[PDB]
């Protein structure tokens, strides 16, 4: 990277200690920017969803993959569930989305509970596979709790055939009372749903697909047990990317696991982490990893940094790791608690080929967790970090209760977090457009048409802490 | 600029990281300081009002121009409205101010609503053009809401002829029950109003006027469409200054627009922005711009800096841009969210020929927006940044709803802000005197009689962030 | 009236000290009850709106008269305004209602302010008299305050010709996105609006009309000045009913005024009040009054009862006055602060031919006052009793300020009241249906098909104060 003259700080830099200086630009608008990645993951946007139990679901995976991103499934998930989720994701369409199906005999409470897990705002009542009507919010509210779906269902709705151009659908929905545009297969049965915003997004985001034209998806593995067997099973299960993640990735056990997985030669890229040192990046790459995750205790007040004085500011760590990987011909991923689009933009400018997003996406409809309401009626969803204490306890396989309790004694608390959900941008796509708009604006300001040029022609600076007063 | 020995920081500086060291002074008082600018804008004070829809009105323009400042009208305003506003501003007097005219049949609520858009605190009832009386606050309050103006109007008021010396008016108002001093033309009809504070200010501030003796005013243009046609139309409409503004001013499109406007040779100075780099300043000046705006993402927690890691601290950017412009024989303007008089003083000391003020003036009576009251009865006025989403959507001309929604998807939220109004200093002049007093005190401390000497003989220093604890 | 055996209380009774005992009933449903009055006022429901400045408006008069009620205009209103209001009311239709007309150039704030004075929830934009579209709440909210009507107007709306059956309109609006059903004259211009609820009510309420088929309306007069001249002028102005009202109606001045008005023989019924004694009722009737108002200081904690120990419980006063009037062949009206439908039902059962409603209707959209919002955003409207202090001061004609202040010294305070507006039932009709439903349920419980039978076959009881603990 390039810094302004005289900017040679005597400390590591974080995202709050740097800024991007605008330069000569030839890009007309944001849409003239290509966000495709060159790390081999096949993502058309620099967004990856973290392998967190409270975030990495099936609806989340489908929604993110349809918009060009990728998702890594939790490493503790059973193999059968992993295969089922992979099949479900790869069985979806690239243009239309799976709506919520409600039985006419279902209760109003169950109706709204099943309604609030998608961003469409409506659910389709299905009888033998054919739509009868739509039920929306403010229609099931204020009515008797003993009522049923059939007593509030609206039989008038928009219908279009599959294969219709998104522009035609948007034009049709210009006077529709409900923005939903449920689509029926030529047989007549439900074959997905479309929305005007979804129709618009269909022309902006290029879905990420494999050689078979199916949405890509990733799975995670640990460093305990037979790593090679689990990796091979996941590869046979349909996983496109494999991630080996742990708190400290520079230990010899991770090197052994990486060598074991690379020996099988599954023909897929390997993502290993996390390290914050150039030596760790080189060691991981030489072990047979093509992508290296970065970020250990990136926050100055995070749990890891309070428990241990171990960590590193994200910006300098990413810069050094990316430089080492490029020297060795690899790529890096920028983990470490992304919270604003500025984080994604600066991570990309520092040299990261992709960015990993965790707890931010927890507070969304598409997340696997159930939607909760606080004392002030404001929606929220709980977060449990990488995994819950029960999850790791089960991950420790069959062991005597004495050994399990002995191992869990040193384990810290669950550290559950209540992730608020923004009413205006509660959908996952409502955050993806935000992040992509930020990145595109950064690219236009720099004057780069794609991420490699963004990294090549970026000029950075350093600011003091007096500007935050 | 000059810094103390040993002050060579390894980072860009902001307004909180610098201070002015007092030096030998020969200036007796603040009034012995000349605040005239040399940028060619004709302003007698270093204050310019930003081209914001919620700030740049007609009353605001008149009030600011009467006190020596200038105002830039919004770029999205219709040409007919621009011409009407220019004619209204140029048809005003340089000493007396236009009061509020109330019909005797008007309602009390309408009376106070029309009263609260001026700082005089009184409104003149007009019948065939002759005053009958005055209505003030606390007179229409506590009465029946069905009452009318004639039922609360006070027929006793002070009257003086036009052309009377302000000192005589102030002496006359020494025992007047109401400080208002409504002035009648020799015919008898209303020809403006005067106030003791206004009379005093008439002897301090020199109004900014053109060769015809009429108040100056400015208009803004974009970089989309036929820039030359709009610039020529505005010049013919009576605009004195032209401003070409966009988020990123170093792009080739801005250079093309500047060349197009300069080719017509309208005989007016051109203000272009915004840039934070010396290269951008040189490119803009060589393209045919005499004044360059500065400031992109100046705050470390602003919307631009959170969405993108793009920006620069205001002080260093202003210093570098001013140095480049002086090397090329130009001038610069200091934008970037002025909030305290310290900002204006430091911007002037850094080398800026003028300062641009935006959202600060939104919370004033003279602003075009309507006055609102919060839950705690405290007055406030809303702010919408440079323009509202509807404004830019209309600015995109006639386009299909699909394209408009597609373009607006990446657009961020309205980001409306509730700008509180200070009861003690709610008037625009009540902020202008504050800012000018700060600047004059800075000049006396430095020991400079005018802004060029302020820039020439200023000594600065650097402080750490530990002083803000 | 009939009381249960042994109920001979040693005190006057109020509405809280009595109840109606159900009896044998042959009425099937509420709709089988006739609410027509026999007092000669021509009202089809036992509801009369009090002559209060904050209630008796023009929209209020139209809305109440369309539903079978009558309204008495304030006595302090100018004769020209009275004639204009009478013409406006008599120029309206008996089926459709006058909507709100908004100019396309009007502001959003003005749009919603003009929208919130009617219960339809929508306003019609008019250009040369032809509708272009509809603007509703939640459409003008959340948008730029600088926007205009044309920028938010919806051009799609329901249209039907005048004369269409209300049942057809209701059937048409079954799938309409907006419940409004604006009606166009055969020429094409606006000729009123209709609503599904309004269409339903058109078949329940019989509008009150005179011999010419126009909506009836009433006006009030005082006892000061030339009462005969004002009464004759109001009769010529189109007023249908004349009311002579004052705090104490048994004084000789009221008798003189009644004799003066009756001498002219205007051919209209005379309503005089207020009295609470049988002697006062007889004296007022013999003076030439066909209807006598009842109720002086009816509340035990009202302003009149706190200032003076003068008053009487409403129930016993109404019973005695009605008995005296029936003995003399007259009728009585039940004033005295109606707040619940129980009050109307008990007043009718006691022998009152009609009921007068005052401050209750102040908190409605149709009231002349402007809608206000409190600290908790809850809507409300101010009340000023019979008249404001300014109103009575002006009513005292042209007198020296000394005499006016001397007369107003003993006058109590304005006693303004903040009448809350119920969001669910904010419309006047939304209270009329409530009151009429209460009265119809009372009639069904008693077993009476009309008010005379309600008075004839009612059995009452007495309860102690221990039931309110």
């Amino acid at each position: 990277v390039r810094f302004l003259d005289g900017h040679t700080p005597a400390y590591d830099l974080t995202y709050n200690d740097v800024f991007v200086v605008p330069g000569r630009s030839d890009v007309a608008s944001r849409f003239d920017v290509d966000l495709s990645t060159v790390d081999g993951s096949g993502t058309t946007i620099p967004v990856v969803v973290a392998n967190m139990t409270a975030v990495a679901g099936r609806r989340m995976a489908e929604t993110v993959a349809r918009r060009g991103g990728i998702v890594v499934l939790p490493q503790d998930l059973p193999i059968t569930a992993v295969s089922e989720t992979v099949d479900f994701v790869k069985s979806r369409d690239l243009v239309v989305d799976t709506p919520v199906t409600l039985s006419p005999e279902d209760s109003v409470s169950d109706a709204n509970a099943l309604l609030h897990k998608r961003a469409h705002g409506a659910a389709v009542v299905v009888f033998e596979g054919r739509p009868i009507g739509l039920v929306t919010e403010a229609n099931c509210a204020g009515v008797d709790r003993f009522a049923r779906v059939r007593d509030i269902a609206l039989s008038d709705f928009v219908t279009a055939p599959v294969g219709t151009d998104p522009r035609e659908v948007f034009d049709l929905l210009e006077h529709a009372p409900i923005d939903v545009a449920v689509m029926t297969a030529p047989d007549g049965t439900l074959a997905g749903v479309l929305t005007r915003t979804g129709a618009i997004r269909a022309g902006i985001y290029t879905p990420a697909v494999d050689a078979k034209g199916r949405l890509r998806i990733a799975a995670a593995v640990g460093i305990n047990g037979d790593v090679g067997a689990k990796a091979q099973a996941l590869a046979e299960a349909g996983a496109d990317l494999l991630v080996i993640d742990t708190a400290h990735g520079h230990q010899a056990k991770m090197l052994d696991a990486i060598k074991a997985v690379a020996s099988l030669d599954l023909g897929l890229p390997l993502v290993a982490g996390n390290v914050v040192s150039a030596e760790g990046t080189r060691d991981l790459i030489e072990a047979g990893a093509s992508i290296v995750k970065v970020g250990v205790g990136p926050g100055a007040m995070c749990t890891t940094r309070m428990m241990t004085g171990v960590g590193r500011p994200q910006f300098s760590a990413v810069v050094e790791c990316a430089a080492a990987a490029r020297q060795l011909g690899g790529h890096v991923w920028a983990d470490g608690g992304v919270r604003h689009p500025r984080d994604v933009a600066l991570a990309l400018a520092a040299g990261a080929s992709n960015v990993m997003i965790g707890s931010w996406f927890a507070g969304t409809y598409e997340s696997p967790g159930d939607l909760l309401f606080d004392r002030d009626d404001r929606p929220y969803k709980e977060s449990y970090g990488m995994a819950s204490k029960r999850a790791v306890a089960a991950r420790t396989a069959g062991d005597s209760s004495f050994d399990r309790a002995r191992k869990g004694l040193f384990e810290e608390g669950i550290s559950t977090s209540r992730m608020s959900l923004d009413p205006a941008r509660g959908g996952v796509e409502d955050l993806l457009d935000h992040i992509t708009s930020g990145v595109r604006s950064t690219c236009t300001y720099v004057g780069a048409a794609n991420l490699p040029e963004l990294h090549e022609k970026v000029v950075l600076g350093v600011q003091s802490a007096a500007g935050f007063a």
